């Protein structure tokens, strides 16, 4: 009747409805290829607004267009895409839910034709393109690629910004030792492998005052990389730095071996939510409203990150709601039709 | 693995990729009370075509402002309408699904300010207002805004029309004599009562040769009103007249006691499957995806039609196809998401 699950929680000054959350997923539906909000965008995020998602955070939108995973990824590089991102926080907006954006950077997993940059000159794997090994202006130009992301998402409406530095995309490539070979300040220590991230942050914080979360990937699942222990320290620092919610998933720095099953992510979560005293976000093969019960109840998570749950029903939470006879709102058309 | 359910099914030329059909359902969303297609339609119906149904009638739409049920419903009375229409029909064909349109007049079950019409100058209840015995210059008129309506929802491009005479609305209002009282060639008899329809589907089949339905209510639930024996007979003469399918609910031409379980419409859309050798659409409560295969596969109907099961999930057929274990074409940015 009375639960976790469908109880507000506010970040800063934004109330979000529920901790429901909707995961940052490419739909790699920009066609025509310049960052552009297009049609497919504007149905597939207010559906999940629809279906009372409390906060939905819009796929990794790329800093710069080198950034980019793909070429038909969301973009954020220039004031052209200001106009489409307002109306689609508009669109997200008008049925309840609030809205973020994951400003990404795709580093060295870059598939986009042309140079790609990492902190290293070092390959993904044998099949991978060797990236430019940054230099000091390109690590500033980058930062301030960052910076001007969020100030277009500000503009633009959203209410959270995410800095995505996690699946061995550019800021977790600097973190993880596997990857960041480097002998300045930007390498070489727990410090300096951290600075790029802080930079970033910084860089954000200067221009965006709202809630802020930053996505990482809690292990590396390779002996000589990095494990949720070593994101204990960062979260520490991440939390002075203003940053209001980790969102923890893992993986994806080099290939590996991952042994995945039913929150199977939340252990790190919950390490550096109790460790590090900062407010997490869990992920990962969460089913049933059941699961994602438990782990708000014990303290493991504050908010439940869903993914290919949210791809495979955008009204999760009213099936998750009439899973454990909760009451939510449902939008006055289908009042009737979601007979409580 | 291999079912019924998802198997194609063809009208005329016109080819569904299952047999799954949205029934067309009020959102009473149009603010603007002119009848304009809005944002929420342009959200609430394409969702569903991305969640794969096969076909999707658009709501009940007003062939005149008087034959609006609500101020906020959508209409189809002028050309206008055409470019809202079309653009609706872009968005949801674009995502794989069929299109069609519930042409339809609310009659004396109209909420619209001012003068109502009727048969006959009898009230739905106590409550209601009386609305005004129509002329055979109404009638005529009335018979030319459904064929007008036609005529714009082809140049809209729709793929089906459905010609509303269900849920004591207008022409439901003259096939029962409940509700028609009259003593000229539109009421009295059997064949009488029929004609209204019979020149509405005439109308229409002037300016459309594409797949059409009708909409009945097969029992109006009282000692003095019809039953599903009655529709017999006038199936048969949909049938001659070209109409392709008949969607089968039934009720509320009068306030009357209605027991409603599982599939309670279903022998209705059996009945007049069987009995005039036409093809049916079941619909009312049909939960699973187990209940629908059954109708299917033991004759009953043709297509199952659905209501407040896809306002609760618009996502229905995957729901449906994992529990019949079925492979279906997910979209192509949720492949992996629908792991099959």
């Amino acid at each position: 009747m009375n639960t976790m699950l469908f109880s507000p929680y506010t970040i800063r000054g934004l109330t979000l409805k529920n901790r429901i959350v909707m995961s940052p997923m490419c739909m790699y539906s920009c066609d025509t290829k310049d960052g552009a909000v297009r049609t497919w965008h504007k149905i597939h995020y207010p559906a999940r607004a629809v279906g009372q998602v409390g906060l939905i955070i819009v796929e990794a939108t790329g800093v710069t267009p080198q950034g980019r995973i793909s070429e038909r990824d969301l973009g954020i590089w220039s004031d052209d895409h200001i106009a489409g991102l307002r109306e689609l926080v508009g669109l997200v907006k008008e049925h309840g839910a609030a809205i973020g954006i994951a400003l990404a950077h795709a580093g060295r997993k870059s598939q986009v034709p042309g140079e790609i940059i990492a902190p290293s000159a070092v390959p993904f794997d044998d099949s991978s393109p060797t990236p430019k090994e940054m230099t000091k202006a390109d690590i500033e130009e980058t930062v301030q690629a960052f910076q001007n992301g969020a100030r277009r998402a500000k503009e633009a409406g959203f209410d959270v910004i995410e800095i995505h530095a996690a699946h061995g995309f550019l800021i977790n490539e600097f973190l993880s030792p596997l990857s960041n070979r480097r002998q300045d300040e930007y390498g070489g220590s727990p410090e300096n492998r951290y600075r790029f991230l802080g930079e970033v942050i910084d860089a954000v914080r200067e221009v965006w005052d709202g809630p802020l979360f930053v996505a990482i990937s809690a292990s590396d699942y390779h002996p000589d990389g990095l494990t949720a222990k070593d994101y204990v320290p960062y979260a520490k620092r991440m939390k002075e730095q203003g940053v209001d919610l980790v969102d923890v998933s893992s993986g994806a720095i080099v290939p590996a071996r991952m042994n995945v099953y039913p929150g199977y992510q939340v252990p790190f979560a919950e390490l550096i939510r109790r460790e590090a005293d900062i407010p997490t976000g869990a992920v990962g093969l969460i089913t049933s409203g059941w699961q994602a019960e438990e782990i708000l109840q014990n303290g493991r998570a504050d908010l439940v990150f869903l993914g290919a749950e949210l791809l495979r029903n955008p009204y999760w939470p009213y099936a998750a709601a009439r899973e454990l006879g909760a009451k939510i709102s449902a939008p006055v058309q289908y009042e009737r039709g979601w007979r409580f």
